[PDB]
């Protein structure tokens, strides 16, 4: 456990994280993919051995001793708003279980279902609130990674609103 478990946000490539494990925004088939998944494949390609897992689940694969948690958010192009919301909540709950099982003191995590799986909608608040519901009962330091300047501001404001 971290001494004083915290949430932080950084605007940078999650492949350059300073945490004890990483969450990949994975596809269900364990393919290299695009965006976060692309950077993650370049940095930890050994972690894609048997990484396929269903929507709403997380599967950990070790790259050496460094854990990669493949978390599969729903593609809102295919899911109804209702079913997609349930599967996005479930994926983050499975991340919290894996982070707990691994005994890490820190985790790097992206906002699931916010890029090419967004169905063309802004899902910052939806995805972040499901991240909090799952991770609030864990004692790992959580570092959220994003790329947009405006998203960084809103994520920081949401963290500080709870403090
Ligand atoms: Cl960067
Ligand atoms: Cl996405
Ligand atoms: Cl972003």
């Amino acid at each position: 456990g971290a001494m004083a478990p915290s949430y932080r946000v950084k605007r940078m490539d999650i492949a350059k994280n300073d945490e004890e494990c990483v969450v990949n925004a994975a596809n269900p088939r364990g393919l290299p993919g695009d965006g976060v998944c692309k950077a993650v494949y370049k940095k930890w390609p050994e972690s894609f051995k048997n990484s396929a897992t269903p929507v709403g689940t997380a599967k950990t694969v070790m790259c050496g001793t460094y854990p990669v948690i493949h978390a599969v958010g729903p593609n809102f192009s295919n899911y109804t708003e209702s079913e997609g919301d349930r599967e996005l909540a479930a994926a983050y709950r499975e991340v919290a279980k894996e982070v707990t099982r691994l005994g890490v003191n820190s985790v790097a995590i992206p906002l699931l279902s916010t890029g090419v799986y967004s169905g063309g909608k802004d899902r910052l608040t939806q995805s972040l609130n499901h991240l909090f519901t799952a991770m609030d009962s864990t004692d790992a330091d959580v570092v959220i990674y994003c790329r947009d300047k405006e998203w960084e501001k809103k994520i920081s404001e949401a963290i500080q609103m709870r403090t």
